[PDB]
């Protein structure tokens, strides 16, 4: 019985989301620019930053897309992103992250979002089973396919 | 002759993503292939002895979305339909993840055996209680949430 210790860089990897809510509907509407796909999440403690790795269709297109977040001495983050954002973590745990953000547009249009993502989680032991499990029947390892990273790197 | 097996598999039921699929036959698993599966969904019914699959597969430049029902047997296997006939054995399970092995048959009697490795995406009520309270507390409708676990409108792997 063992755990990784825990360090905010472990929390880094694929995230997906779950809900989005937002008091002007028609930003996350189809085409909305807020009806975002969560791939991926970087947190970095060292230089205060957050990557965001996410997909979200635009004329009737998908469109891979990175944002980079700077967090701010009230702990809150800052990120362009069809206008001005202020993201706050409201909730965060090995599993989960509830946040809240509030955007204004390049209109001056304020919009406040909420939303619930969580990570998928693969653990040493699990990854051995297979892997063990695989060499058992005479797999070769270049006759095995990796299914999460082609979901993170869509296209 | 070893004895029966208490089967609780029914808490397991909810989305779950594919991780890793092996194959002795690397044909099937190619782009094209029909066991390049990415799941999405699994329900297992604990009375009826059975198990639910959807998952989406890209054959012939389409996406397609496809429902198969297994069933156990008294062998602690499960049986099912799918590109030929198919007996498949978890070999590891938890709350979290899946380890299985799948022998499938084809219409021209070729056998090819697989392996995976599933995750589940667990979402918890506290975290689920909390973000309804944030939303209600932002004076946001319900109308106005868009659920993108089970949602038509996604992007492609590939």
């Amino acid at each position: 019985e063992e755990e990784a210790e825990q360090n905010l860089s472990e929390l880094s990897g694929p995230w997906r989301t779950v809900y989005i809510g937002s008091t002007n509907p028609e930003k996350i509407q189809e085409n909305g620019p807020f009806r975002t796909y969560f791939r991926e999440l970087v947190f970095d403690d060292e230089k205060g930053t957050v990557d965001f790795y996410f997909s979200v269709k635009r004329d009737g297109k998908w469109k891979n897309v990175h944002v980079k977040a700077t967090k701010q001495d009230d702990g809150t983050y800052v990120a362009d992103y069809e206008g001005q954002n202020v993201f706050k973590i409201v909730s965060l745990s090995r599993t989960h992250l509830v946040a809240h953000n509030i955007n204004v547009d390049k209109h001056g249009q304020t919009t406040e979002l909420t939303g619930l993502f969580v990570k998928l989680n693969v653990e040493d032991e699990d990854l051995e089973k297979f892997w063990k499990l695989t060499e058992d029947k005479g797999i070769d390892k270049k006759n095995v396919v990796n299914f999460l990273e082609n979901e993170d790197h869509p296209h």
